[PDB]
């Protein structure tokens, strides 16, 4: 009777929530050369109900360049991560995105730039202490950075939310967490050429190189599960839901004509981030019009100037994402359609640039069945 | 008892409207003008449904045409862009009629920190002051153009959620308005020793100062394809007849040591409290008030503070300090309502008391329009 | 039996209709200003009115550096240690918290989710920022100069506004409460180079010659007034008012390198949160000397083993930024440590380097029963 289901999931939640003991421990850890391989296979534990993953990375970059510095790109550390892929223990796939996709709905979900140091006037020494997400601002010629950068993998939508969670007891369980990390080739964009993926850019780029790079990954989940007379109290709603994150690139754009990014029917969008890589040029709001959502049967419901766009999204995060980069939020009421593209995202451009193209981000809800 | 039959209904309604209807906000209107020619506009929003408030984009270009001399924001600065705001609903009743800076400062209040302001933070991500959302240079030197952004919400309903105040327009013949009086060569530059309380700069450079124009573009916020039951659209009866408004006031005749108290109306229901001390164009970080209070007739004061923890309990709010001689005080949880807790008053007792010195009141209140 | 499920309705109810039928208030009990080379403890008596929430401590003080040429600059902890205990007494003589002026006030932190009463930058062109100086001090104070300070600090009884657990009724005349603040003299307030910061002010070359002028306090107490009476009298959440909430400090030695330093939870207490201040000899070290940290039950728990940087990051989600150097935070809100509910838990710390005369200062926040 759905209202009878989803009061006997959200009650079971609730149990879980009360009754489960809540951990996270370190699944595994690994140091490499990019030179040799950046590609990784994260087998985590099969035990209670999974919420997520930390993934801690650090590096150290090498700028061999004999006169010539480079600099962080808008991404920057946010880059050391170039995909991530989940797979259950079903083998289902869940989120399957970029490092920076990833690491903008971690700031969204946060309210703020995540797991970053707010600056106040406080005389006691509170701030910048621990360098949790970090990469010098230039590497110069010759020298030698460090850095450090933190993502979150969901698979729960939250702390209280357990939507999107998964139970890790299926024997033969093919569960395994995918990383795909920066390299060589990755991480540095010489002068004019494209900064996207990038970690640093600048005219001493080809001769930078990592000295290495480390992860380690954090399993957060929760065990003790509550057993009640007929077995053990689990929210069937929320373990058989998907909470996924992906990408994807659109091309077409042509000044001042509305460029129209459908969403596909069944998936309840959360939020949507669409990047403007304008030709390997990044601008802050100037080379657009306009930015909107719409349905085509009852036009916009939010036509917005950039500006008024970025108010929005200030609102948000309590700042501004990088140049280029444009949030909407819609998780009091998903994006949910039906008829794939009832509902789609539109940028119409003010100059288009050669290699033009929009770089989409989602959030969103799904049944595995 | 019939009084809680119907908030109980009230409440219900509004929860059904709120996950029933669809949020929009769209454009209703845009303009360039020289406030040379004109300030003041009158605007017309659409009549589309509930009308939950107005996001008001304000833009101008300013030049210095001094010789030499500089002009500096004043504490308010780009705030002042608007001067005054005043709304009519359909049925010509007033809600929200006060100044661009007090409106403001209630945006900031409600939002819990400086109104759509970038926070600054160690994170290495390029993120921060990239789009300039509200923005103005901090000096426009001699011979310089600066460009500014502002932005205010006048809201008619309380927030996203709570739909007290929100307005039905739907009343064919007759439309909102919503009026906007700008700032002009006149209010927005002080010279040296002038009050600044209503310019954006002030500077030896003020007198050739002037602005090559200034652009708004207002946004209508409000819920569309309403609920519709049993028996017609279903409304929260009690939000709808209940206004939410912004006013301001001055009040004059301050002593030194001697306790200056402003009464609140009755009726009202004041939500929260802005007193701003303009010491004969001088505005001061504290240092010209011995202590701020708000009592009653039984000279209780539940509140008598000195500057700094009166400040304090603000930072608690807003996670800072509002400009210098600007005061603020939350009575959201327990709105201040005379009649029913007898009468009250704000208090300031001053310290310092220049010529024409006087306290600017900002309320935010609730109210029946019966 | 279900009889402790209704009492907890019970009380519930009782909280509701009060924080609903009082009116919240908050007036001045008293100030002073003094030298602390003359005095610095006080016993302050609260005015016995209503239910007692807690006491705002406003503390400013004026110090001069009279060295001949060398400055002194703030320690981490600065400000914070202008008070360098604080003891709260109820009526009954009942004690709460009793702790250090640091640890309060990182405790004020935490619950504030941000620096305590601290300004937040940002880009806004309106001029909010640091106005009114409501916690403030200056980062040096030169050979000959004199530096003002402002401090506040919030004493707790209640929990919070809403949740009154750890109030204090207080309708007992001839029965007064007690609040003894020990402020910071010029004995504790500067430290040498090269001496152990952890309780001073300012430290520099020019310590030694560095003074107070004098230290001014006003306490404000904060209740709720006109209590709502009913049938059977007083309306009153019974078990809120009849619960300890406190928050204490303890000092742990014997570190040893790459070995576990654990400090049991002595329970029978709801353990809210636990700051542990790594005073490694008189150095505090932003995490590079441990290998990691965490909390561990009976078993080989370790549910939350962390290295210095994601244990950081934790933190970073609770207060928006770090706490200083050497000091680690833990929050246990909602899922308080119990050691009934699952054997004896401990608070562990594996050192990566221990210097001369290392230790774990432990800072605690807890409820617990009057009668248990």
């Amino acid at each position: 009777r759905n209202q009878q289901a989803m009061a006997a999931n959200l009650q079971a939640r609730q149990i879980v929530l009360q009754q489960s003991y809540p951990v996270i421990q370190q699944v595994e850890t690994q140091t490499f050369d990019p030179a040799n391989r950046s590609v990784f296979d994260v087998t985590p534990a099969n035990v209670g109900i999974v919420k997520g993953f930390l993934v801690k990375v650090t590096a150290a970059i090498t700028n061999n360049h004999a006169t010539e510095a480079v600099a962080l790109t808008d991404f920057g550390p946010a880059n050391l991560v170039q995909r991530v892929i989940y797979y259950d223990p079903d083998n289902q796939r869940h989120t399957e995105t970029s490092g920076w996709h990833l690491h903008f709905v971690n700031t969204a979900k946060q309210g703020a730039p995540f797991l970053s140091s707010m600056v106040t006037d406080s005389p006691i020494k509170y701030g910048d202490v621990m360098n949790v997400i970090d990469a010098p601002a230039t590497i110069a010629a010759g020298a030698t950075g460090e850095l450090t950068m933190y993502y979150w993998v969901p698979l729960a939508y939250s702390e209280t939310d357990l939507t999107g969670a998964v139970l890790a007891n299926v024997p033969q369980s093919k569960q395994r967490l995918k990383l795909e990390f920066a390299n060589n080739n990755t991480a540095f964009a010489a002068v004019g050429a494209n900064p996207l993926e990038a970690i640093y850019q600048g005219a001493g780029a080809a001769d930078c190189e990592f000295e290495e790079i480390s992860y380690t990954v954090y399993q957060s989940y929760l065990d003790q599960l509550p057993v009640g007379q007929n077995g053990y109290i689990l929210p069937l709603i929320d373990l058989s839901t998907l909470y996924n994150l992906e990408n994807s690139a659109q091309a077409g754009l042509t000044p001042n004509v509305d460029f129209v990014v459908q969403y596909a029917n069944l998936y309840r969008y959360l939020s949507t981030i669409a990047v403007f890589d304008n030709g390997g040029s990044f601008n802050a709001g100037t080379d657009i019009n306009y930015l909107s959502q719409r349905t085509a049967n009852f036009s916009d419901t939010r036509k917005l100037d950039p500006k008024t766009w970025a108010a929005q999204t200030r609102r948000r995060i309590a700042t501004d994402f990088p140049k280029g980069v444009y949030y909407c939020d819609n998780r009091d009421k998903p994006i949910y359609t039906l008829q794939y593209g009832n509902v789609g995202f539109v940028v119409n451009p003010k100059t288009v640039n050669q290699n033009a193209r929009l770089l989409m981000g989602y959030e969103y809800f799904t049944s595995r069945t």
